[PDB]
């Protein structure tokens, strides 16, 4: 493999977090204060990395940080009964640990942490954080196996109940690559709604990475994939590969809610920079 | 493997479709000017095959042929956006094509056509198809990989909103094999509803193919899956293995929805033509 | 592998059960009079081994014992149709059969009975027993394979409408282990929704047994799975590992409905008995 590949993980990884009510009455995270996203900002790891987030609370309200996936201690679940999320204005310091696969004493084999997960309030509005999550509380985390291969670029697409990114219906995102590019997208779905995620003109594989090993893998090569809240999914696409240049557009499949405006484009650049079309 | 399996693919297929308006309300396609099907006909191909299908729009409205896995060049994704459904009357000549797996030239692995895929219209109705699909515009796509088993039959069971193949609550479709058959399913899900596929008395592996390649797959077994608008699988199952014959319902488990009619059966008959019981 | 693991199957089961109205309405199955459960008691067998149970419906109305995955004749389909449901006060002897995965005459490959099924009544209320099920006539069924994982205990979590277990919501159920314990959950959805099951600082592998056969298993690692009506599925997790004791929520992530009560809790606790927190 001549493409670049994850490194073996094992760092202590420090981060400051921010939770921080928007103008426009949103809530998103960030790693400054007034650079708040939503979706939050991708936070990735390799496997055995730990991370150490000093997360402050910049809101009136109580709000939580609450990971999928990672190794944590009850201490860093984010949730209310477990005295973990954060007052206004306060400031935590959770911990996030993740490690590799191995046998374990009894001749089993441990899962690594690897995958494509999210991190999202736990608190606002109610004790699940339905309305942090619904004001724009999530953002994903991506842990490295090592050996993985990495992407040119990520982005991530959100299915909030009937938005994708807390976005106005028919707004996108939209996205950007250039034929052959490695786009790596992190799908996660949040709220109370059932979805399809469809991409034209692209498939990966329904697996942990979205690759094929090789040639043994038997996981289903798709191009629909059905997502309920606190779904996460990952793939890498080579953009166009196989199809060439064009507005390829992704959306939820359902067909009342792409009527209704979920629904965004993958814009693959010729190298001239032109998309067929358009 | 003394069963019959698919050859290497490789070849150019030319196909005439039809879009057309049904005297009772529908819209389906077909192979041959007033012998439209609602699903549509199946189109079976190998990895590597090319096919050209000349689409003709016998409507008085647009409509589109956009598929689903195959490789297909945004000319050809039938889309309103992208120039590429056909007007009434009008004849397009779309095609897609299909690949093998195989190594990048950065040693990554990637992944062939092979699948159960689909096709429908993307314009009847909405900018995504939701009139066309609601009226019978959709059916199915299978891409064979070199050496997959081949069945003595396929069917085709398209959950299109509360209706299998657009029939009427509690008509069915049935279906019938004698026993031992290699039976194949081709399994769609179309509209604004999540389902689940119940088989009473058979089983198949939730993978590409539905069935295990040996004593290694870690494929979950299963006999009921989940299945959201544009979601396609397939599988392949011996009529009353180990069960022998019997009318075995198949149907929608959402309790509502089997109530309210998702049923069929599965008639598989004795070699003396007899169903015990029925 | 030093842990404990399922023998060679092939032994002839028997088993009485019953169904029965409880007190309190709802109907559930027991193997003694007097004894019944919501879910109802757990069957668990090896590949090969076959099941006589010897029901016997002690209530006013007709009810019937259906199952998944394993092998049945139509006889015991236990469906209104094939006349193999039971008439109030009666008792027929369903059989179950299961059988071990190899190779056909064709040199395809079988798929073995091994999984996380269940059974439940098909003709209270509806002839697809939708006012069995609500009622509480569901119990899990365990088929384990030569050389499977045994677990230090089993618990049952099904997702029964807005329910766990036919509970009131916001009434559990909890469970308890001490960490380090090997947990197995049998995962089972029934009725009319969709969920999401989700479990803090615990993952499983999405495949036939939540636990990856060691560094070749390509299946995701998951934390949260989608899950409709009559699905089924199963994991084992070594409790608190990695994250130590703690009260671990579990919970539909459906935000509406973990907020109207589908929670309960996993209560993990150090060998003083004590859970931090709690
Ligand atoms: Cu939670
Ligand atoms: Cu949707
Ligand atoms: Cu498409
Ligand atoms: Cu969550
Ligand atoms: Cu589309
Ligand atoms: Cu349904
Ligand atoms: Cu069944
Ligand atoms: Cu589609
Ligand atoms: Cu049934
Ligand atoms: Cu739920
Ligand atoms: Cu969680
Ligand atoms: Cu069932
Ligand atoms: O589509
Ligand atoms: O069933
Ligand atoms: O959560």
């Amino acid at each position: 493999i001549t493409a670049r590949t994850a490194p073996a993980g094992g760092e202590v990884r420090h981060l400051k977090m921010y939770a921080e009510k928007l103008a426009d009455g949103q809530m998103g995270y960030g790693f400054e204060k007034g650079k708040a996203s939503v979706p939050g900002p991708l936070i990735e790891v390799n496997e055995g990395d730990t991370l150490h987030i000093e997360f402050t609370n910049t809101m009136d309200v109580r709000a939580s940080l609450h990971v999928h996936g990672l190794d944590y201690e009850i201490s860093s679940d984010g949730t209310a009964m477990n005295k973990s999320d954060v007052e206004p204005g306060g400031t935590r310091t959770y911990t996030w640990r993740t490690h590799k696969p191995g046998r374990r004493d009894d001749g089993t084999w441990r899962p690594g942490s690897a995958g494509y997960w999210h991190y999202h309030d736990h608190v606002v509005g109610t004790e699940h954080g339905t309305g942090g999550i619904r004001n724009g509380l999530y953002g994903p985390v991506i842990v490295r196996r090592k050996g993985d291969v990495l992407p040119d670029a990520t982005h991530t697409i959100v299915f909030n109940d009937m938005t994708i990114n807390n976005r106005k219906p028919h707004t996108g995102p939209d996205f950007e690559a250039t034929v052959g590019d490695r786009v790596e997208i992190v799908m996660i779905t949040h709220g109370e709604f059932y979805h399809t995620f469809h991409m034209h003109g692209h498939r990966w594989a329904d697996n942990r990475t979205g690759i094929l090993t090789g040639p043994d893998d038997p996981s289903r090569v798709i191009d629909n994939k059905i997502t309920g809240p606190a779904d996460s999914f990952g793939f890498q696409i080579i953009a166009g590969e196989g199809v060439g240049a064009g507005a390829w557009m992704y959306h939820c499949h359902n067909q009342s809610h792409s009527d209704m405006g979920m629904v965004g484009l993958f814009l693959v650049k010729k190298p001239d920079g032109t998309i067929p079309g358009y």
